[PDB]
């Protein structure tokens, strides 16, 4: 093999609050940065009025916010985390219910692999006095430091596994997966959460413009332009779930893309100003990236660039992908999404790689916007590249779908992946009309009604979904919480039905308001109750009576229910988070 | 009847490192503002490569420099304190040297009056912590609080009085004069230091030029002039010795000029934008300083504006000192420092003040400089002022020179005071050839013949210095310190032989070295040694002996070495303070 599946995914831009939202704004070619009067900025006053301040950021909205109940976080806790730390969390608490893994049910190690930035943290607050060794100075070390932004995940999901924090100025994220991927290769871990976060402080602050660098002077970023002029600053989050394409596909996982190739190295002496890319140092990265993967060029028909907008930085990394594809590599679609949201820093390579990943899976070609008079310097005619003006259905005369994405940062830091598209569906057994137990639990009885209405809205997008996936997803997919709901149904319009409304009117809401549920009913198993025979787990009231059991807080082994059909993996709502502001008050 | 004299003055001032430098340059038109390359500036990386960066400053030469052993400080508590501290506590030791009063010596109480910015006290390092009460947490905040600005002249002085420290930005010199004299006309104190201290942080720094605020676009300060756009930011120290005249004159002190009167104010809801005066407010405070030193305005022949380039701000102050004046006025000098050193902050008032002093006291008008194209729009034949475009001799044909000077600052601070020329100097009897002991005393060995060189080097630019005055003003107005050196001479000549070369030709040398000094000669004294006839006080031997039992280390009482003679204290050098650099390490 030697190929890495991404089964789950989690992310967070400028303009966008979720994955599904990113991908339809880069769908309609929308731009996702703000533009401030000058009273909405509240810094800077020493520069609010100078000629060359841009008023123009890209914002991640809810930086602040944070659910520190979901996680068993106290208060003054989520005050003292960076907002980074918060961020990251709660990105990896979704990218596991994305995949439909509940962490608490994980049999294998778990590795957690992230990048952030140091110069966040020193901005939130003061750092960490070590003159003593009291609890409180190891609660206030393990909310600030960037090494723990990967170990609060392992204890906060209650996972298992090895953690790893990297610091790769922009480059971040593809030296997070680069490293994620060694650990699932040579068999050190089953599963790995790869990711980065970038919140910029302070949040909402323009930038000044200098004639000749990387900050535009408008504020729009326009890659491949040749009247481009820069690039703007934004925030965000990028976190996958990585793990070996064979066991991925005979776990029936949910596959967006896979991994075929990393390849990382440093311009080292060979050194340029900030954004340019040197030629031989960035194809050698490239091209080593494609034939870790055993990828060859011509098979290769979506780049997705770093992209400034700056005719020069644009200028060098075309000539670098080009040492990379060759001559005969044939035609290639290339593109920039910092046209869309600007540079992300850590996380800048994450918006990109996951631009490519729902390529892939969807199999369209978004637009880059803000491009109307192309470059005349890089030639593209001479190049395999067709700038992308319009979406596109991806239809390669190659055969196979493959994309690559490169991230360029400061201090020489290079880094490019190569991304192949999931495998074809397979076949499956006509679906058994049949009861079924579905599942929701939350905190409070709020956050469950937010549950379900998240849940009828997805089956109306949805509506190709299978019941018997649903169920599997939902019952083994996510955590048991102290507030629960459950239904006994056998159609989707049946689960329909009873979600609506008050979530009363189902089987099981009215047989917990009569009586409790009799225990001596099931039988104790190492993973819970479970029914006496294989003719009870299809008997609509022996099913009934487990999930009150289950809602009245009993612990139940659901995989005996789902022991003998082979169901799938599939992607649902995430958590609905209430989410409170959070920000330390003393330095 | 409340007239008080300033019979001592120190200052440092951008392009001066003395008082006699300051004065220099002011008589010949110097501009003391430093201009730097990109290079040169280690601050401001976000702004270095702005079009509106201006390279230039008012640079406050040893900003940094101290010699605590002099005061008792050590090299620990040099570095905790902010660099006003210090700059400040070296000020205070000259001035009290300049007026020729020994500290340990005086009989009466002494207040010491400054303003500081405690905007630098907050850049140079982190609060003090009171956490804990212990003796280490007290001398940090010594070291950091502008309370102790005032307080640790008192204590490192030697001293004995009332401490005040007050922060009035931009007027900050000229409340601390005003507050001085309402202690010494209500007979608090018997003679008071007062002045400020501005050292601005970082030092070597530049700043951003906006258009119609008040920073200069070319860094040039062009007071009273068309052209201006405003000026520089600038640090320095200027303390004066303050003293009721009637005492100062029966004291035979060394008078510069006298005080008249003072007058604070502020703006208030009549405000304005920085710098801009309300003629209403402005005016009530110059005729308030003139009508408590009972001066009218035609008697007032030299006008120190605040003037700080701009048209419409020099336009105001014009007007303003124009309703307070009158119109029967007559004819009156106008000049605005500000253009030979730019806006030295807290005590840019005291630039104006010391410049009106040395003015008065030299019967000498310096020119206003950067003036090309007078300001059409101020109309000055209209008015009583005559822009002071060259130096000229002060010969008012009102008979008496008079000065007003005036300080504008932020937050609305007003203040005006108003000086004479010293009184008329009495006829003095004609000089005794007799022998006289002479005495230089310093930390080290080195110093002391730095003081020699400097005493030498002074006695041929001030010919005409009697030396009665001399050794008067040696003898009673320096600290007596660890390493000593004295000599018996009877005229000018033999004090410039014995002070040349190792200055160990002297009589008084080879007695030390020779045989030690008999203390039963002598008649002790509350004050210390003293001789026992008034007879012997002629003798060379028995002066010879006594000057060498001081240089062992003895305390002599000079009050009766002086008491047949009415002398008079004379400006010599100040201490050869040795400059080491220090700065704190630790935030
Ligand atoms: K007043
Ligand atoms: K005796």
């Amino acid at each position: 093999p030697g190929d890495v599946a991404i089964i789950g995914a989690s992310c967070r831009f400028p303009g966008a609050r979720n994955k599904e939202q990113y991908w339809d704004n880069l769908l309609h070619g929308r731009e996702g940065v703000t533009f401030y009067a000058k009273d909405e900025i509240e810094v800077d006053e020493t520069l609010i009025n100078s000629p060359a301040y841009v008023r123009a950021t890209g914002a991640l909205d809810g930086y602040d916010e944070f659910d520190p109940a979901v996680f068993g976080v106290s208060d003054r806790m989520a005050a003292a985390m960076t907002p980074e730390h918060r961020v990251f969390l709660e990105a990896s608490w979704e990218v596991m219910e994305d995949a439909s893994y509940d962490p608490e049910r994980v049999r294998g190690e778990v590795g957690v692999y992230a990048s952030t930035n140091p110069q966040s943290a020193a901005l939130y607050s003061s750092p960490p006095d070590w003159v003593s060794a009291g609890p409180e100075v190891m609660d206030r070390s393990n909310a600030w430091l960037p090494d723990t932004i990967t170990s609060n995940v392992l204890y906060y999901l209650g996972l298992t596994g090895e953690a790893v924090t990297v610091t790769a100025v922009c480059s971040g994220f593809h030296y997070a997966v680069h490293l994620a991927c060694q650990s699932l290769l040579l068999g050190q871990t089953d599963m790995a959460i790869a990711g980065g976060v970038m919140v910029r402080l302070p949040q909402r602050r323009g930038y000044l413009w200098e004639e000749g660098r990387i900050l535009s002077r408008d504020g729009h970023c326009r890659p491949f332009d040749a009247n481009g002029t820069g690039s703007v600053l934004a925030s965000g989050v990028a976190v996958v779930l990585l793990k070996p394409l064979p066991q991925a596909v005979a776990d029936r996982d949910h596959i967006y893309a896979t991994v075929k190739g990393t390849a990382i190295n440093n311009n080292g002496i060979s050194a340029m100003a900030y954004g340019l890319a040197q030629p031989e140092r960035l194809s050698a990265c490239i091209a080593g990236a494609m034939q870790a993967g055993d990828v060859a060029p011509e098979t290769v028909s979506m780049y997705e660039a770093n992209g400034f907008g700056m005719p020069i930085t644009d200028s060098l990394e075309v000539h670098a992908a080009h040492l990379a594809f060759g001559k005969q590599s044939g035609t290639c679609s290339i593109g920039a999404v910092k046209g869309n949201i600007g540079h992300a820093g850590v996380v800048a390579g994450g918006s990109g790689a996951v631009k490519a990943a729902f390529a892939l899976y969807h199999r369209s070609l978004p637009p880059t916007i803000n491009l109307t008079e192309l470059n005349e310097e890089i030639d593209f005619p001479r190049t395999p590249f067709v700038p992308q003006l319009e979406p596109a259905a991806w239809q390669p005369e190659c055969g196979i779908r493959r994309a690559g994405i490169t991230a360029l940062g400061g201090g020489g830091y290079n880094a490019h992946l190569v991304l192949e598209e999931p495998p074809r569906p397979v076949e499956r057994e006509p679906e058994n009309r049949r009861p079924r137990i579905v599942t929701l639990s939350a905190l409070d009885d709020a956050a469950v009604s937010r549950q379900r209405a998240a849940l009828s809205s997805w089956l109306a997008e949805h509506s190709d979904a299978r019941l018997d996936d649903i169920a599997y997803s939902l019952n083994l997919g996510r955590k048991a919480l102290p507030s629960r709901w459950a239904a006994v149904i056998s159609t989707r319009d049946e689960l329909l039905e009873v979600l609506s409304g008050d979530g009363k009117s189902g089987r099981v809401s009215r047989f917990g308001q009569e009586r409790r549920a009799d225990l001596a009913r099931f039988r104790r198993t190492e993973d819970g109750l479970a029914l006496g025979s294989g003719d009870e787990m299809r008997d609509v009231q022996a099913l009934t009576e487990l999930a009150a059991a289950w809602v009245q807080g009993e612990r139940v082994n659901f995989e005996v229910l789902h022991a003998d059909e082979r169901s799938h993996r599939i992607s649902l709502p995430n958590y609905p988070f209430a989410r409170r502001r959070f920000w330390r008050t003393d330095w």
